[PDB]
């Protein structure tokens, strides 16, 4: 299958999965400093104001986007009663590093500096999964060096290193959907030289965590890249951050896409609805 | 210390934590088979008909109470939103097991059959932490086995087998709260003899897990019973029954008891709120 076959699957299996009725839908476009972004606004049924979670995607920086991942924000948008912005990144190998990273934090900004559109009086967080995680994260690193005060972060097996030696990464790189080889493959449609793995906006563990929002952090117990979400955790920690960090068991990689049939990505859903809850509402 | 001592000081400091409010609170005693059983019924404050939620405090079978537990329940209740039962079973070494075993199953099986006095229309959980959670698998256990059909099955850091063996045993077993010493004090307290120790009643682990009802089961990083608790959950799955396993990584046994401080504990009760939630509400 081609790039675009793969992209066009992606959205094909979204509409196997049922969309949950939210309380209104919005498709804006984000005036971003290099292209226009496209995002898809979701109200939740109560009434506001809100919080505001600016959710990115996963899929390798290569495939996904706001259509594949509607279910999947819609029931996000339920379970944590708060406006849900999916951003739709630029991807690669069309658009390489930075390009994704310069979106999702251009559209952060935005809608910190423009969160009264929305309602948004109850702050703004981050979130993602894969490499969406690995985008929240980044976002949350760029926001404190722009002093813009972000809520929370909520990362859902995020990539947070290149990795070559986590224990995980060889027990799980075959055999659990995301493998050794796509890894690899994902790599070289994103970067442009080895010189970005210096990058911490490629590999967000290499950055200073202090004054990081606080954060979720979920990993699956037969994925590649759990050791090194733990580690994310852990550093935060180190850092003086405030972090619940949940290893789900039983599960694999991506898991909480596919909540309609994996029972722990509903309640993994359920986690995140009450941790943004709580922060923004103190519910 | 003495036992007396002990019990004293667990009750001092629970002393100190605020409680938050629910809707409404009855003191009931129930008629068991070997004893009177007190339960304090807590009422949330939406209105019903409700699930219920029947708990067992832990305390290794030798402290805790109803009124040590008091703020813990209450937060349970606010996020169940669902009325919480909580229960004064008997404590060793003046009763030895299984007295506490007896008094749970009593009190399930008449709130079971009673279920109309708390507008329970929803149906009948069971949970508890460590020698609680403890309690509550055996008391589903014993349930299956008399064709009372409960919805689901809370298990928070439970005691589930004997154990000279696990490598969380071994790694956890020193300078995390719950040691080696005082699971071998609880256990010498509470049972019998060695014969006991082949009794599901205390090792639920060896029972047929077959329809028993779907569970969450939390499990702390650095406790000694992280690895059994693991294994609980996996010989649930291998047995037909839905089970959401996760490990709350970087905290110690008995973390939930601490929620107003480690904030992780607090996560928890939104993660058991929300899943007896989608159980009883579907929401």
């Amino acid at each position: 299958a081609s790039v675009e076959e793969i992209r066009s699957l992606f959205k094909q299996f979204s509409s196997l999965t049922p969309r949950e009725e939210v309380g209104k839908i919005e498709d804006i476009t984000i005036p971003g400093s290099e292209t226009n972004i496209k995002a898809r606004v979701y109200y939740p049924k109560t009434q506001g104001p809100y919080g505001v979670l600016v959710y990115y995607h996963g899929g390798g920086f290569v495939l996904g986007d706001i259509e594949s991942y509607d279910p999947l924000c819609r029931a996000i948008t339920n379970s944590c009663q708060c406006v849900t912005i999916s951003v739709d990144y630029r991807l690669a190998p069309e658009n390489k590093f930075p390009a994704a990273v310069v979106d999702s934090f251009d559209a952060l900004k935005w809608v910190y500096n423009n969160s009264e559109k929305f309602n948004g009086k109850y702050g703004i967080a981050v979130g993602g999964d894969s490499a969406g995680g690995n985008l929240a994260a980044v976002t949350a690193i760029l926001s404190k060096k722009e002093n813009i005060k972000l809520k929370y972060q909520v990362l859902i097996y995020p990539a947070v290193s290149f990795d070559l030696i986590t224990k995980s990464l060889y027990d799980n790189g075959e055999g659990f959907f995301l493998t050794r080889e796509h890894i690899d493959w994902f790599g070289q449609q994103y970067l442009r030289s080895f010189a970005d793995l210096l990058d911490f906006r490629f590999s967000p563990i290499l950055a200073d965590l202090n004054d990081l929002p606080p954060a979720l952090i979920i990993t699956a117990e037969h994925d590649p890249l759990r050791d090194q979400g733990e580690a994310y955790a852990n550093k935060l920690l180190q850092s003086g951050v405030q972090v619940t960090s949940v290893g789900f068991n039983n599960v694999i990689h991506g898991f909480v896409s596919f909540f309609p049939f994996i029972e722990q990505g509903r309640d993994a859903i359920g986690l995140i609805g009450y941790v943004l809850r709580k922060v923004f509402y103190g519910k």
